[PDB]
């Protein structure tokens, strides 16, 4: 339990900033690496709740230290806003690698521009229009420029309005305010240069110094650029493998694999959605959850537990243990219905277990099987034991640790550090 | 060592096919998981050699099975020609990921149109011009059509023609032969369709039964899209999270990792090269090592060995064991140097260890430091065992083994199968 990943099974705002930030207490650096500012991770500490979307969720403890990876696609000027309102010494133990691709405000343009275009073919993404696609895009294509260039002004300056000069020209962007954004960076330049490091020697020196490492994943497994349901996930690994190509440590570095599972489904954008509520009960779910996302603001579609995903997601990133989230939130209902099994409306065959239809025309025909669950009125934000929770909180709870054959140990009963449960 | 990987260590060639073929005696299953026909796979038997692009090396046992992985990027013609080139019934052991991405020739005409623009602004990246960069840029866009796509004919005749007009107005590509390719693509449809399914079922499935799976690295370290030497590297990530992210199985079911180190260094393409002797020591080892791509046929540049790369990439990949290859070539140099230190020539500071000045501009600050060694004159190609290798031989290779605090497992003597000597 030293070096601990804190990944979402499903589709993102499962409440990993929560479970990272109470982590957080007993860990010595907390690392992002992967996505970027699509990213909304919130933490809630007396009902006073934070929300980060580049830094990771450790910043409420002074002495811990902040890692941003080289697979992020950071927008600085996003960056240095939540730097600045952690305020404190957050600067003297901020690591920022010099590998890490730089988001400009031309990636959110044409983020907007693809996806206007899109609209119109009525294929849009729905993206968080962060310019995650597009930073990535650059990066493959191997034009983009990474932090460590920003440690020296006058380079940067040439390198930048090539960049852009280059870009305006390809996406026929008219206008663009070039002189703003640089005499901005320079701000950037002045302020982060010694923070701008080599995050490959400072993880494998922490760890070599028996660090305790806490990964913190963003986006989830379902919006996986390769294993989610494509085109409708983000463009960048948020699965295992992205920890290690994500923050240059190997395989062998990893102790284990949280997947932070909510006891109910949420995705905020296009795609498909076998278990979706487009009724009175997902409505219940948004409101008592309030399912609205922490950086666009836009209403999460909300549906029932999908089992047969997450075995594929336990293929996929392997999970030593659940943290089961919003537990509390299907207090009230009088059933609750666990998705179990799909079953293929043309044929009439069930989906082969650890399989996922992620493809939109092949998802269309398929039919979730449920098992019902009797529901509980008991306001269980309060419970502070397993053994204390009513008696149909536990057999749902015990029901998905026998489906996935893992064992739930964090229930989440409440947004605040405090609410969660612990189950020796 | 029932779920083996064998991962490049410098930047590429260092002898993956070879090995993978040799290995590929005793495994099951064989699988290539990044990049595309960039690779460049040479198999030696007998004299007589095969090159592999797409396909696994283990092609030349009538049992092994073929697998080619979600992260990769198949130009499906290339494919094609390659399984017919095979023969035999290969179809009935090949396994296409759904996932995976189909490089176009359009793919190829947009490397080609970047790379002109970047030569006249003299900072062309030497890409294979195989469309891979491209490719992994429309993944990242999220317009990219994967293989699974290709089993509804219908379906995809629609979407590849939205992909090329799509790119065709981008690019400004006046002419593309839709018709013909799309022709084309029909046939690849009916002889490839039944073979497009799920790798990730299939992994999960033959790992379970205990099969023994070979994993075939593309590329290499060096090269790798993150921690290589950007911009001169590939788009994919060629490092051990590339393994799990793409082949779609996690860290847990990897047992080890082969490290392929070539003797001496090379790399093809523009980018800094630390070593590299622009000499005739280098001619040497290009011409006794024919040192010339196996995919573009363009010479090799070459160069000493270089310790402190290998010490960076043993942090990324983490290497249980090493392939040391090519050592055959260094017979007849009076002597052989070793870089096992860089010192920054305006400091006079050295590097720390396991840092690695992958940044043009940096890495010009650098001076290699070399310990010279003794060469041998004899002819080590009939050498069968390590203890009959002249003393000089063996004082280079433990010298490395011992800098790298790694086995030297398996040396290479020859570009034939038999040509290994294993080093109990
Ligand atoms: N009621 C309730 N809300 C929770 C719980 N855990 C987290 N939340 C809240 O649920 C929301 C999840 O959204 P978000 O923070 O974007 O998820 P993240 O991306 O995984 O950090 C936040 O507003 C949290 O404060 C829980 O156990 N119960
Ligand atoms: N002399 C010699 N040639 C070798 C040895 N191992 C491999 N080769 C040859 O070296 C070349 C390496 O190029 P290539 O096949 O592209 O490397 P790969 O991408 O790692 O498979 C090939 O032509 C091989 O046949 C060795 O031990 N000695
Ligand atoms: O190109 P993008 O901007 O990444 O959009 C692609 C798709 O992915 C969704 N998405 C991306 N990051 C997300 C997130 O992250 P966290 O859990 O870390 O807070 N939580 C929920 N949904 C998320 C977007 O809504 C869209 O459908
Ligand atoms: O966009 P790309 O076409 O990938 O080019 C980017 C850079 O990477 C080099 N390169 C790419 N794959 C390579 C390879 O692979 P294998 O070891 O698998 O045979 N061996 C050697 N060099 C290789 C190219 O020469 C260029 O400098
Ligand atoms: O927390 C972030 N999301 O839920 C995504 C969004 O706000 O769109
Ligand atoms: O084996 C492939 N290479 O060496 C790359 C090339 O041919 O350019
Ligand atoms: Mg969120
Ligand atoms: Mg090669």
């Amino acid at each position: 339990g030293n070096v601990v990943a804190i990944l979402g099974a499903q589709w993102g705002d499962e409440g990993k900033g929560k479970i990272i930030d109470m982590l957080s207490e007993y860990s010595d650096i907390t690392c992002r690496f992967n996505g970027g500012a699509n990213a909304g991770h919130t933490i809630s500490v007396n009902d006073k709740k934070y929300a980060l979307h580049l830094l990771p969720c450790g910043v409420l403890y002074d002495n811990n230290i902040s890692v941003l990876g080289n697979g992020m696609v950071i927008h600085v000027k996003s960056l240095m806003e939540e730097i600045e309102s952690v305020g404190g010494k957050l600067l003297d133990r901020l690591y920022l690698s010099n590998k890490a691709h730089i988001l400009f405000d031309i990636h959110q343009i044409i983020d907007s521009i693809q996806e206007t275009k899109k609209l119109k073919e009525g294929k849009q993404i729905g993206t968080t229009k962060r310019g995650i696609g597009p930073c990535y895009s650059t990066k493959a294509s191997r034009i983009g420029i990474r932090l460590g260039t920003l440690k020296n002004f006058e380079n940067f300056k040439n390198m930048y309005s090539k960049l852009i000069d280059h870009l305006m020209d390809l996406y026929n962007i008219t206008e663009y305010d070039k002189e703003k954004e640089l005499n901005l960076f320079y701000n950037y330049h002045i302020k982060l240069r010694d923070r701008i490091v080599d995050v490959i020697s400072f993880m494998n020196t922490n760890l070599e110094n028996n660090k305790k490492v806490l990964i913190e994943g963003a986006n989830a497994a379902m919006l996986d650029i390769d294993f989610g349901t494509y085109p409708y996930v983000t463009s960048s690994c948020t699965t295992v493998g992205g920890v290690f190509s994500g923050l240059g440590i190997h395989h062998k570095k990893l102790n284990l694999v949280v997947g932070v599972v909510k006891s109910y489904l949420t995705r905020v954008g296009c795609g498909p959605f076998l278990t979706e509520l487009n009724n009175d009960v997902g409505q219940y779910l948004r409101e008592k959850g309030h399912e609205y996302g922490t950086t666009t603001k836009r209403p999460r579609r909300c549906g029932w537990l999908d089992i047969p995903m997450l075995l594929y997601v336990k293929c996929i990133n392997s999970i030593d243990m659940i943290n089961l989230t919003k537990l509390d939130v299907l207090s009230g209902l009088e059933e609750i219905l666990l998705c179990v099994n799909f079953k293929n409306k043309k044929t009439g065959e069930l989906l082969e277990k650890g399989c996922y239809p992620v493809e939109e025309e092949i998802s269309e025909e398929y039919e979730p099987v449920y098992e019902k669950f009797s529901g509980w009125k008991e306001d269980i934000s309060t419970c502070n034991e397993f053994d204390e929770l009513p008696e149909n909180a536990k057999k749902y709870i015990l029901a998905i640790e026998k489906y996935l054959k893992t064992p739930i140990v964090w229930i989440g009963v409440g947004p605040n550090r405090k609410n969660m449960i612990v189950k020796k």
